[PDB]
């Protein structure tokens, strides 16, 4: 149950999520593109899902990839803002899941995003503890897929 | 031309958008639902598009509607944050349009949102000047449909 997953977000986890987000969420365009590029670099098999974005190897220069990257960050912003109210976190997560389910994205595939997040966090000096906190937030979405 | 539409967002318009957003964007859940219910009350002919959300008449009590309403506000948040850079504003507006275009929503359909926005702004003491500023932002999205 998505609600049960939301329980893993204890006070210390929510704190690490907010503190780290204050940084990685402060440069959505730069960090958003870094996440996407890292995803394509380490998981080439996921490139096929984003054919609409054109040539993703262009990075920042690709307007379509840039628009998708910036927008992706606002979905994370939404999750972070709803942390203190499980009911709101749950309804936004389920809404979010709808489009991804239609694209046939399984819970395991979605889990591939954990790697990119871990590296982006590290680039900002946030270690394993923070990556584990984010893995738990990602787990909430997986509970809905 | 989306770019010519975006060029209509002058210093004064951007300032008015920011000032009004500071207030309405501070309660995304409340104002988001108010916007959606005003849309359904004033333009019943649009309800058919949100069949997945169930009984939208329930307002805040409808979890699906609540999740959608909060999420909608983050798209507006995204647009406001890109006001400094027209190139970034345009790329997120076009990314945003993709799903609506797939749903067959036309520019005429999208312009119906001007009414609900004007009414919500007014309930917060923001008059004509602000409603006109938001209509210019909506025109940018329309140019992309
Ligand atoms: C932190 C994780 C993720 C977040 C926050 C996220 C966010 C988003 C957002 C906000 C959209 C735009 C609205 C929509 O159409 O759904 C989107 C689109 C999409 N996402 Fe996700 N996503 C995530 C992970 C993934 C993963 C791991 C995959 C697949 C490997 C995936 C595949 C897609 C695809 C194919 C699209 C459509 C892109 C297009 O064709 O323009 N997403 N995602
Ligand atoms: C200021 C204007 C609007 C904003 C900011 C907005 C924002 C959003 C967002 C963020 C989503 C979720 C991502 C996606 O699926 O694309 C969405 C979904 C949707 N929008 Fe829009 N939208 C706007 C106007 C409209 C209008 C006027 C219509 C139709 C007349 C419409 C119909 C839909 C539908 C049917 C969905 C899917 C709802 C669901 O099943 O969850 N939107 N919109």
């Amino acid at each position: 149950s998505v609600y049960d997953a939301a329980a893993q977000l204890t006070a210390d986890v929510k704190k690490d999520l907010r503190d780290s987000w204050k940084v990685i969420g402060s440069d959505k365009k730069g960090n958003g593109v870094a996440l996407m590029t890292t995803l394509f670099a380490d998981n080439q098999e996921t490139i096929g899902y984003f054919k609409r974005l054109g040539n993703v190897s262009q990075g920042m220069a690709n307007d379509k990839l840039r628009g998708h990257s910036i927008t992706l960050m606002y979905a994370l912003q939404n999750f972070i803002d709803q942390l203190d109210n499980p009911d709101d976190l749950v309804c936004v997560v389920e809404k979010f899941a709808v489009n991804h389910i239609t694209r046939k994205i399984s819970a395991a595939e979605f889990g591939k995003f954990n790697g990119p997040i871990k590296k982006v966090l590290a680039s900002k000096n946030f270690g394993d503890k923070y990556a584990n906190a984010w893995a738990k937030l990602v787990a909430v979405v997986q509970a809905a897929l």
